[PDB]
């Protein structure tokens, strides 16, 4: 009894957490037992464990000495049958051993963690009280109380929850229809950060304009700064970001006012519902999104398996542009294409082989490090075989079709160029040489209307796709010299059993600047792959002629089907004859004012850019300083420019939490973070130090090319102070989750920064300037909320109340400490302490 008691009600006597008890807590006892021999007075180095003495139950005290038992060699267990009494000594008994244990390990941390091992044992402890499980990345979410007396600083009035940009004002919008859904979910990875929050919108705002001037606000070098963002997980975020974003593009560079201004700073979002591009345009195109429909059509017209290969009309139109004939100066709407990302088709086929071949239970992507290399070895194999059985068919063909496509601005995967694994650049995939030959032509040759033609022949069928060459929008349009030595023509078959019969012809027209000329190939497909013609000379046995009317017409003897690792169908592309070394057919924005009210315009100047997402998530970590990616970034600064690649997309550049937690912090590809300022500042990222970075963004620049940030406003991973929240367990959309038994009940999160980080230095840091210099930013009543952003605040340090929740933590329901026969919460707030009766008055 006594001696065991509490040595004083103090907070200082306690490790609490919020003043609160936790079955890991250890306190001081008044004395110590001092090797279960004689009883000391406890000095403020004699802390011992709560269970040591106290427990939540009978029921587990009891577990608690059969496990307890169990190691420090007592050899004695008890049944449920057992009186109170035995259960009582056995645990006296149990501390001498405890102490004898203490002395001759001079320590107490052999016990910190026999503790720990047994809370772990036990079901109110531990994932089983977090069942129900939902299909949560992470297998649940916890929604934090918005008004709780128990968890009053982990308060707020907002966490306003799913406002994506369909459901932005908490009803659906009857305006988008493509997509019948709300258009996204609230919850996805780790610690959910509440963008309904007017403060946090704010610090979004900080973040955002820190990362724009980073050159200037970290290296005092203004020639270092983003001049871009790409938002993350757009459909995961409350949209007034997207407005916050967007006026702050026009305010700080004028994005609004020229294409020049606009194009210089092309930003884009990661949005997957098609509600999204319709939303971006009526805002005002200040960035661009995807084309979803037409990644979708390339997916399964082109990539997918021969046998679940969707007929090729799709490629022209399914698509936010119909690709018929496309003769517009300015297109409808602007937006990026892509058929790979560093996640999109990459991460799934990995996720693919492990559920197949190595682990058949792996949830969502929570890979280890293991499975994954084991993956990799299938996956690269298969990228050389003609038959995939994981990998994407036809590259080649895809990338064709985007870096020819009018009205779109491509962007190339860096992992379709280079080996998804391994080394920064260290490898050539067996498509970089048609990738590259097409990067090149495109300077060169690509521009004009575009028509793209559908025929079918022999068993089968192909599309034929032709820009008519610069300065001419039309098929009669006859331009000038230049326009008779631009343009291009693909021809695509999807289907490697294509034949033509004899008499069959495919008669393309490549436009009224093009009579009686001759072409020549630039990639063709061969038996074993494609093969690239670098120059005129190169392919002077291969010549051709387009007729009186402009047609190039082909054959049996030009087309028919191939199987082989490159090539599933049919590519064929041709180029006009005699274009100068040094043509370059791309056009420049102009600075005359813009007056549709749009910022971004997809126009020939749009259409002469083209974007490179330059990372892979599955790289291999740097064995020295020579292969940190932003090491090699700034030495092949010259490769890029030779593609004519004007926007590079970096990686995000926060240094990668590494619980291990989901994929993006065991390969530490930067989504995940505990800092959102710390730029490889602390120690290096995975790319290299912060100097690296600036290096090479500065390396980008000298070549003209612009540089994206990854703005994450998501999620923060792996926070390293401990606080106490009402939670309940909810599904993604923050619905509470059936049959769960967390349900406005405490719980102990990883829910606090550690208040001296970038953050604390960074955090809200130029609000001041900024409503100086862009006032009306702060007047704007963001949508979501009715209410402007409010500066008045600054975030130095995240805790709870910036945020929505969190992943569960396997903590268990039961882990905050209660008193069950009044079943109240034990506390330690010094006006209100309440204690379990024994430890107090014994
Ligand atoms: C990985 C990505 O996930 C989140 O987006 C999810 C979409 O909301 C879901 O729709 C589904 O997207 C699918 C499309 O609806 C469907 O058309 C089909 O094409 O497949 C699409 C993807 O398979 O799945 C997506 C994820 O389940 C989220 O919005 C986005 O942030 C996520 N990507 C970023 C997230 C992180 C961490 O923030 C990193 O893992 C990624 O690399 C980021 O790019
Ligand atoms: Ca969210």
């Amino acid at each position: 009894a006594q001696y065991n008691q509490v040595y004083s009600t103090d907070a200082a006597n306690f490790e609490h957490v919020d003043h609160y008890l936790t079955a890991e807590s250890w306190y001081r006892p008044k004395y110590i037992l001092k090797d279960g021999k004689t009883w000391t007075q406890s000095t403020e180095k004699d802390f011992r464990p709560l269970l040591m003495t106290w427990w939540p139950d009978q029921e587990t005290q009891r577990q608690y000495v059969n496990y307890m038992n169990a190691q420090l060699g007592i050899h004695q267990t008890y049944n449920t049958a057992t009186s109170p009494l035995q259960l009582n000594l056995a645990a006296q008994t149990i501390q001498t051993k405890i102490e004898e244990k203490i002395t001759a390990e001079k320590n107490t941390n052999w016990l910190r963690q026999t503790i720990s091992a047994f809370v772990k044992t036990q079901s109110a402890w531990n994932s089983d009280s977090e069942k129900p499980f939902d299909d949560h990345l992470q297998k649940g979410a916890l929604l934090y109380s918005n008004n709780s007396k128990l968890t009053s600083q982990a308060n707020s009035n907002y966490r306003i929850l799913n406002r994506t940009p369909t459901n932005q004002t908490g009803k659906k919008d009857p305006r988008y229809t493509a997509d019948r859904t709300i258009g996204g979910y609230e919850f996805l990875l780790a610690n959910d950060v509440d963008n309904s929050n007017p403060v946090v919108q704010a610090e979004q705002l900080n973040w955002l304009h820190f990362l724009m001037n980073f050159g200037n606000i970290y290296a005092n070098d203004p020639d270092a700064n983003f001049d871009s963002i790409r938002v993350d997980a757009v459909d995961n975020v409350d949209a007034d970001l997207l407005q916050i974003a967007g006026d702050y593009l026009k305010a700080a560079k004028g994005i609004h006012k020229n294409d020049k201004a606009a194009n210089d700073h092309l930003s884009i979002l990661e949005a997957w519902s098609y509600n999204d591009t319709p939303y971006l345009h009526d805002d005002g195109d200040n960035m661009i999104n995807m084309d979803n429909r037409l990644r979708l059509s390339l997916l399964y017209s082109l990539a997918k398996p021969l046998n679940q290969r969707s007929g090729m009309n799709p490629l022209i139109t399914n698509s936010l542009v119909n690709r018929t004939d496309d003769n517009a100066e300015t297109a409808a709407v602007p937006s990026y294409s892509f058929i790979r990302a560093h996640d999109s088709e990459v991460q799934d086929l990995i996720r693919d082989i492990i559920k197949a071949e190595i682990n058949p239970n792996v949830v969502g992507y929570s890979f280890t490090m293991e499975e994954i290399k084991k993956a990799f070895e299938i996956y690269n194999k298969d990228l050389l075989a003609t038959e995939k059985k994981y990998t994407h068919y036809n590259t080649a063909l895809s990338y064709a079709l985007l870096l020819t496509n009018k009205s779109s601005v491509p962007r190339v995967y860096y992992g379709d160029m280079f080996t998804d694994d391994g080394q920064y650049m260290a490898h050539k995939t067996i498509n970089y040489e048609a990738i590259e030959t097409l990067l090149k032509a495109r300077i060169k040759y690509v521009s004009g209307g575009q028509a793209m033609r559908n025929q079918q022949v022999g068993n089968s069928e192909i599309i034929t796709s032709v820009r008519y060459g610069k300065g001419a929008l039309k098929a009669t349009d006859t331009g000038d010299r230049i326009t008779r030595t631009s343009g291009v023509v693909v021809i695509e078959g999807n289907n490697p059993s294509l034949r033509l019969k004899a008499s069959d012809r495919v008669v393309v027209n490549m436009g009224a600047a093009h009579k009686n000329q001759a072409y020549r190939p630039l990639l063709l497909t061969t038996d074993n792959g494609i093969k690239a013609y670098h120059s005129d000379q190169e392919a002077a046995g291969l010549v051709r002629y387009t007729n009186d009317r402009g047609e190039l017409i082909f054959t049996a003897a030009d087309i028919k089907g191939y199987a082989n690792p490159q090539v599933s169908g049919y590519l064929g592309v041709w180029v006009p004859v005699g274009a100068a070394a040094d043509q370059d057919v791309r056009v420049a924005a102009s600075t005359a004012p813009s007056t549709d009210g749009k910022s971004v315009h997809q126009n020939a100047a749009l259409d002469s850019r083209v974007m490179f997402e330059g990372f892979s998530n599955f790289q291999a970590f740097a064995t020295k300083k020579e292969e940190y990616t932003n090491v090699v970034i700034a030495k092949n600064v010259d490769k890029f420019a030779e593609w004519g690649v004007t926007d590079f997309e970096m990686a995000p550049q926060y240094v990668s939490s590494t619980d291990g937690s989901f994929l993006d912090s065991v390969i530490q590809n930067g989504y995940a973070f505990t800092d959102r300022y710390d730029l490889g500042i602390s120690k290096p990222n995975k790319y290299g130090t912060a100097d690296d970075l600036v290096k090479a963004i500065k390396a980008l620049h000298s070549k003209g090319i612009k540089v994206m940030a990854d703005w994450v406003p998501d999620q923060m991973y792996a926070l390293p102070e401990k606080e106490v929240v009402t939670a309940t367990r909810v599904d993604k959309y923050g619905t509470p989750v059936a049959g769960s038994q967390i349900k406005n009940t405490l719980y102990v999160v990883d829910g606090k920064s550690s208040g001296k980080d970038q953050q604390a230095k960074y955090g809200g840091a130029f609000l001041e300037e900024l409503q100086a210099k862009y006032p009306e930013l702060f007047a704007r009543k963001q949508i979501s909320t009715g209410v402007p952003m409010d500066p008045s605040v600054k975030i130095k340090q995240w805790s709870a109340k910036y945020f929505n929740g969190t992943n569960i933590l396997g903590r268990g329901a039961g882990y905050v400490l209660k008193d069950q026969a009044t079943n109240t919460y034990f506390s330690l707030v010094s006006d209100n302490t309440f204690l379990p009766k024994s430890l107090v008055n014994p």
